[PDB]
C-alpha cells in the first residue's frame, strides 16, 4: 500500500477548500487521519538560506554536510555538486554580480531577499505551479487596510532596499502592488529552523497557508530539506477543519493574544483561549508560610515581561558573561514570588542555556536543561517539537560528559516525540540513532 498513499499525499487527496465561517477560506478533510498520518505536502515556491549558514548548507536542497563546492565567480554560495549549482541559477542570479559589485555594502535583509525571489518566480513561470494546488500566491491576504503609518513606513523601507540591490535582473510593478505585497509575505510567510531551533532560512508554502490557527491543533508542520509536510496530533474525522499554531503554545492566554492580534490581526475562540485551563499552572505562585499578595504578583509579571524585552535588544551590544548575570539575576528576584515551573522562570533558564552553549560550558547548561524538561512537557501540547529538541539537547550533553545511559534514554524520548511528527523515514532519525550507536 505504502506508493499510493505517497501520491494521495503529493495531490491533497481527500481534502477540500471551503470558507471557514469568521476566518475567511480554510481548509478541512473529507476522511480520516489517525495520529502520526501524513496529511500533505508541499514543495516550496521560493526560499532563501539564511547568510549566517551559507557554506553549512548546500543552497538549492538544503543538505548539511561537508565539503560542498563554492562558487567561482562571486565565492559567496555553496552546493552539494555541479546539478545543485544549475538547479540554483535562476535564483542566484539575483544576487551573484551584485555581491561582487557591491562587496561589503551588500546588505539587504531576509524579507527582501525572499520577495525578489518570488517576483523573479512570476517572470519566468506565470501560471499555477505544484506548491498552489488549492491556494495561489496572487490570491494571498494582505491586511492593508489594517495597517497604520508605523507599518507602512517599515515596508516603504523594503521596497527602497529591493530597488537600490535588485535592479539589474528584475524590472519592478508600481509601488502599490509592492506595498500588497510585502504585506502578504508578512501575513503568509514561514521561518525555517534545524533540530536545535536555529534559524536556516525563510520560505513560501502556499498551499499549507490555507490553514487557519488554533491553540489546540490537530496538525504540526515539519521539514525535509526545502519541503513542507503535515502530520496528524489529534485525530481527524470527515467535515473538520485542520488547525495548525501559528505560535509558541508555551505562554499564558494574555500573550498568546497580544502577538496574534499583532501580527495577524485577529483574536483566537478555541478552548484554551476560552477555558483558560493552563493559564493558573504557567504562572504558579510560590507557597510561602505567608503566602504572596495580589498585587505582589502583577509586580513581577511586568517586570518579567520587560526584562525579557530588555534581554532582547541586549543579545546585540552586549558580553556574553554579562548576559549570563542578567539572567541569574532575573531568576534571582523572581524565585521569592514564583516557583521554577512559572514559564516567565522557564523563558530565562532558556536564555541562559543558550549562553552557556556559546561559552562551552557545557556542565553548566545541563542543569539547566534539568530544570527546564519536566515543566515543558505539562505546559506545551502532545507531540510538541519545542519539547522533542530540549530532550535532543540533553541527549547530547550527556553524551559529551561521558554519561551513557542517561544520555540514550533521553534521545529514545526524543524519537518517540519524532516519529509521530516527522514520520518513520527521517532523515533525522538515523542521524540520531547514529549518536546511540556510537
Ligand atoms: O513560520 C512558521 N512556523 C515555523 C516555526 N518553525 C518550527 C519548526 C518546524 N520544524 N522545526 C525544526 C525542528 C526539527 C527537529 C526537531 Cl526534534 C525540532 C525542531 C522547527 C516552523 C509559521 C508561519 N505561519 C504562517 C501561517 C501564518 N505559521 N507558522
Ligand atoms: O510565536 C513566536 N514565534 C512565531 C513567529 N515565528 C514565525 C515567523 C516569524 N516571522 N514570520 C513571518 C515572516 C517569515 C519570513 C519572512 Cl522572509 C518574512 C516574514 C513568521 C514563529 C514566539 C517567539 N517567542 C519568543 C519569546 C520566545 N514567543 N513566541
Ligand atoms: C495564513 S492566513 C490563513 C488563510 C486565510 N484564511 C486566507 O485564506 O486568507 C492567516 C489569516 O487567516 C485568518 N485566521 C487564521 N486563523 C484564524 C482564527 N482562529 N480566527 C480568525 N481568523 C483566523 C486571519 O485573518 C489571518 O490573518
Ligand atoms: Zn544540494
Ligand atoms: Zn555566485
Ligand atoms: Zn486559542
Amino acid at each position: 500500500k505504502d506508493d499510493d498513499d505517497k501520491m494521495r499525499a503529493e495531490g491533497l487527496g481527500g481534502l477540500e477548500r471551503f470558507c471557514s465561517p469568521g476566518k475567511g477560506r480554510g481548509l478541512r478533510a473529507l476522511q480520516p487521519f489517525q495520529v502520526g498520518d501524513l496529511l500533505f505536502s508541499c514543495p516550496a515556491y521560493a526560499y532563501v538560506l539564511t547568510v549566517n549558514e551559507r557554506g553549512n548548507h548546500c543552497e538549492y536542497c538544503f543538505t548539511r554536510k561537508e565539503g560542498l563546492s563554492k562558487c567561482g565567480r562571486c565565492k559567496q554560495a555553496f552546493y552539494c555538486n555541479v546539478e545543485c549549482q544549475k538547479e540554483d541559477w535562476p535564483m542566484h542570479k539575483l544576487e551573484c554580480s551584485p555581491m561582487v559589485v557591491f562587496g561589503e555594502n551588500w546588505n539587504p535583509s531576509e524579507t527582501v531577499r525572499l520577495t525578489a525571489r518570488i517576483l523573479a518566480k512570476q517572470k519566468i513561470h506565470p501560471e499555477r505551479t505544484p506548491s498552489e494546488k488549492l491556494l495561489a500566491v496572487k490570491e494571498f491576504e494582505s491586511h492593508l487596510d489594517k495597517l497604520d503609518n508605523e507599518k507602512k513606513d517599515l515596508i516603504q523601507s523594503d521596497i527602497a532596499a529591493l530597488h537600490h540591490f535588485y535592479s539589474k535582473h528584475l524590472g519592478f510593478p508600481d509601488n502599490d502592488s509592492l506595498v500588497v505585497l510585502f504585506a502578504q509575505v508578512n501575513c503568509n510567510g514561514f521561518t525555517i529552523e534545524d533540530e536545535e531551533l536555529s534559524h536556516l532560512g525563510s520560505a513560501i508554502f502556499p498551499d499549507v497557508a490555507l490553514m487557519n490557527h488554533s491553540c489546540c491543533p490537530n496538525v504540526i508542520v515539519t521539514y525535509k530539506g526545502t519541503l513542507a509536510e503535515v502530520r496528524a496530533v489529534q485525530e481527524i474525522k470527515p467535515g473538520e477543519e485542520v488547525f495548525t499554531s501559528y505560535i509558541d503554545l508555551l505562554y499564558p492566554t494574555e500573550d498568546r493574544n497580544d502577538r496574534l492580534r499583532d501580527s495577524y490581526f485577529f483574536t483566537c475562540e478555541c478552548q484554551e483561549c476560552t477555558t483558560k485551563d493552563k493559564d493558573k499552572a504557567k504562572v504558579e505562585i510560590r507557597k510561602l508560610s505567608d503566602p504572596p499578595k495580589a498585587e505582589a504578583i502583577r509586580d513581577m509579571v511586568r517586570y518579567a515581561r520587560n526584562v525579557i524585552e530588555e534581554f532582547r535588544r541586549a543579545k546585540h551590544y552586549k558580553s556574553p558573561s554579562e548576559l549570563l548575570e542578567i539572567c541569574e539575576l532575573s531568576q534571582e528576584k523572581m524565585s521569592s514570588v514564583f516557583e521554577d515551573s512559572n514559564v516567565y522562570m522557564l523563558h530565562m533558564m532558556y536564555q541562559a542555556m543558550g549562553v552557556c552553549l556559546y561559552m562551552q560550558d557545557w556542565e553548566g547548561a545541563l542543569q539547566y536543561g534539568q530544570k527546564i524538561i519536566k515543566p515543558y512537557s505539562k505546559h506545551y501540547p502532545l507531540y510538541s517539537l519545542n519539547v522533542a529538541s530540549m530532550w535532543l539537547k540533553l541527549g547530547r550533553l550527556y553524551m559529551g560528559l561521558e554519561h551513557k545511559a542517561a544520555g540514550e534514554k533521553a534521545l529514545k524520548k526524543a524519537i518517540a516525540i519524532m516519529e509521530v511528527a516527522h514520520g518513520k523515514d527521517h532523515p533525522y532519525i538515523s542521524e540520531i540513532k547514529q549518536e546511540i550507536e556510537s
